């Protein structure tokens, strides 16, 4: 069940690339903000609008949010586990841009670790999780219609469209395919029922 319009942050990442592809195939008119467009597939279905810039730069974010109906956030740091503020700085700029333009809907990916007992989060992942927590707080405090997508391990299994979604939020499987995760990000554009909730998509493959 697919849908049509939007801006994607993090479209060049693992989940971003398939979310972008699914969004264009679905019929969405998609804008992306990318640091470097050579990381978009010079092949795959082409976004309506590519803007080159940095989510840390407010004016770049403002340009990419202008005129959108909703915002999808798949920012991340790849396999870099170092301390970072990119996601929380990005979220702050996204919130400011959404407020200025009257955009209300943001679907943003952090991590299922925000649903764990904090004493059980793997220490090596704590610096990244800290910035996920910072980003989530920014989005919660914004008062915008915010779906918090908190996935467990992101796998590479093909798209099923058959995953489960648990609200607020633990969840019985510890994996979600990147393709199913992107499918779910876009599904969240089709309904208000997850707004203000945390969501944990998962599946057994
Ligand atoms: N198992 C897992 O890996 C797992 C589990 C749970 C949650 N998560 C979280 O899920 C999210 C998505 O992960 P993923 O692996 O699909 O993403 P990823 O491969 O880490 O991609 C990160 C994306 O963010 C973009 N980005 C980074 N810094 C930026 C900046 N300053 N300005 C603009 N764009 C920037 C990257 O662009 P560039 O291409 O220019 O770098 C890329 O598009 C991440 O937050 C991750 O921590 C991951």
């Amino acid at each position: 069940m697919a849908v049509k319009k939007i801006a994607i942050f993090g479209a060049t990442g693992r989940t971003g690339l398939t979310t972008l592809a699914q969004a264009v195939q679905a019929g969405y008119e998609v804008t992306v903000l990318v640091r470097d467009s050579s990381r978009l597939p010079s092949e795959g279905p082409r976004p309506a609008h590519v803007v080159v810039g940095d989510v840390l730069q407010a004016a770049d974010v403002d340009k990419t949010v202008a005129g959108q109906d909703a915002v999808i956030v798949l920012l991340g740091t790849r396999n870099d586990l170092s301390p970072t503020t990119v996601m929380s700085e990005g979220a702050r700029n996204i919130v400011a841009a959404m407020k200025a333009h009257g955009v209300d809907k943001v679907v943003a990916c952090t991590s299922a670790f925000l649903l764990w007992d904090p004493t059980k989060v793997p220490p090596r992942l704590q610096a990244v999780t800290d910035d996920h927590i910072r980003m989530h707080k920014v989005l919660r405090e914004s008062g915008l219609k915010y779906v918090a997508v908190m996935p467990p391990h992101i796998g590479d299994q093909p798209l099923t469209g058959a995953y489960t979604v648990t609200l607020d939020g633990r969840g019985p499987s510890r994996v979600i395919s990147k393709h199913d995760l992107g499918h779910f990000m876009l599904r969240c554009l089709t309904t208000d029922e997850y707004d203000g909730h945390s969501t944990y998509p998962s599946h057994q493959y």
